[PDB]
């Protein structure tokens, strides 16, 4: 019956919410990161260029995130890349894998119907706050 | 080498299974719970009134499943809206803030190609047993 | 601030990665394990016979990295059911209650718009390594 920590994170680093969310929860030590579309974080505009584009600026904005929480991307154990087009496959993976020099995350890659605002890509993460051990 | 607590989470103030999977699972202080549709508990219909009506009835299910874990919507960490279809963004996040007095979760939320039963919008969940600490 | 165990899960007995993602993750007591296919293990390709044997196969390799990681079908907490035909739901409901003797996990299900490969199937899951408790 301790009482865990649980700290909402929020960076200006990171577009704002565009409804009733929160960018990151930490509770404990997990960190469950919110869907970040291809968002510019002045804006809130979608970066033009399509999904290559929108995937960099995606994950640039999960970085904030987790540098907000003290975390890097070594500290991501799990992802989520929703595609609106599952051509794009190849594509962004070869964006996603510049993010990690380490071991990768476990993951989930697949296409939806529709993502907010038009987007072609969202990326979902869970990560847990270091120290984490090494093999 | 701890025995973490395990439990099942079960009430009939929430919809029956309609499949081989549990209302919700505590584990050690995290509590993941199956997605909601809006389903009358009574009965397991769809509530009738398109969307607007499902969020509601799919939010007082989880609700109730809170309830049962010793819960309340303030120990939600993570939500993941789906929806049927992406138009009803707007006015889902209207029913789904009336749920949250205080800080929002993390959430995810965008279109699906079909959830069952012709649901128009599911409301999945994870939240973390008390007490937690304030900011 | 103590160094909670990070592990990478692998194993020869479920399909090489395709892309930038471990198989599992162990963080703590918590495995998060990618979205499994029905890809037979050696070869990478789907199985043959549509959604019935997929998800079978996905369930087998799934089964392949618990067993890696120390754990069985036992050790799920939350499971997630994504199809490309929500048709399905009866057919794959039948194979995936087979591989749990004891109470379901948590559980989502849905139709998704495509997955990588054609696949008809694919099958998430989070499980806690044990001992966990008995009610």
């Amino acid at each position: 019956m301790s009482s865990l920590v649980r700290r909402i994170i929020s960076t200006a680093k990171a577009p704002a919410a565009i409804g009733p969310y929160s960018q990151a929860v930490l509770v404990d030590r997990t960190i469950y990161i919110s869907g970040q579309l291809g968002m510019d974080p002045a804006s809130g505009q979608l970066v033009p260029g399509g999904v290559v584009e929108e995937a960099k600026q995606a994950l640039t904005n999960i970085g904030e995130i987790l540098k907000a929480a003290g975390c890097d991307f070594t500290n991501v154990v799990k992802a989520t890349v929703l595609l609106a087009d599952i051509n794009d496959f190849s594509a962004v993976n070869d964006v996603y894998k510049q993010y990690f020099q380490s071991s990768f995350p476990a993951r989930d890659a697949y296409q939806v119907a529709a993502l907010p605002k038009g987007g072609r890509v969202e990326i979902e993460a869970i990560a847990v706050q270091g120290p984490l051990t090494t093999a």
